[PDB]
């Protein structure tokens, strides 16, 4: 009589996602800021953390504040946007090897494999 | 010859929370600690935040430390197992009604719903 019950919500990391990417436009619990050229991105650690080898590494020391090289901030930005949605979307071809080595770079392996 | 070039991502979610649940097992990012009964749970607000409307009402305000009285910690370690993974595993039939209700308190919809 004694029964186990499982159930898995196949919606919720869409809408888990993009309510952390609609926090993160507000800033709302963004605890890193990113500088990348002249831009600033508030981002939360945890989420970037867990889907960047290179931000894995960098935040098991660092402090709010953090810099890139070599990235454009327009890439970058990109690459939040997968981040932050699990989607590229209408990236301008002339673009594209720049993004694939901004995640190459980054540990981001969906966009490092782009090419 | 100006190409656009969008792609999905179908597996990022099931990392992505896999990695969070990990951190969340080390109390990595942690921000907040959850206390129901004689537990204490480390979590992180934005996650929480973006998947219960209670949290997300709570966390406009709130430090560090909040509390909550009416639902049993094992019942609440189970909603943020969901939280952390989309998914609930295996819970037992005699829990369920508690499961539901505490969805139906935190503004979990998918487990508000199971009933």
């Amino acid at each position: 009589s004694r029964k186990l019950i499982s159930a898995t919500d196949i919606q919720y990391s869409g809408s888990l996602l993009n309510s952390l990417n609609e926090q993160r436009g507000h800033g709302l619990f963004c605890d890193v800021t990113v500088i990348v050229e002249d831009r600033k991105f508030r981002a939360h650690k945890n989420i970037l953390s867990a889907s960047s080898t290179y931000f894995h590494q960098l935040f098991s020391v660092a402090g709010q504040v953090v810099e890139l090289s070599f990235i454009r901030a327009e890439i970058f930005a990109e690459i939040l946007n997968y981040i932050y949605s699990s989607k590229i979307v209408r990236v301008r071809s002339d673009l594209l090897d720049e993004l694939i080595k901004s995640g190459q770079l980054l540990g981001v392996k969906f966009i490092a494999e782009l090419g």
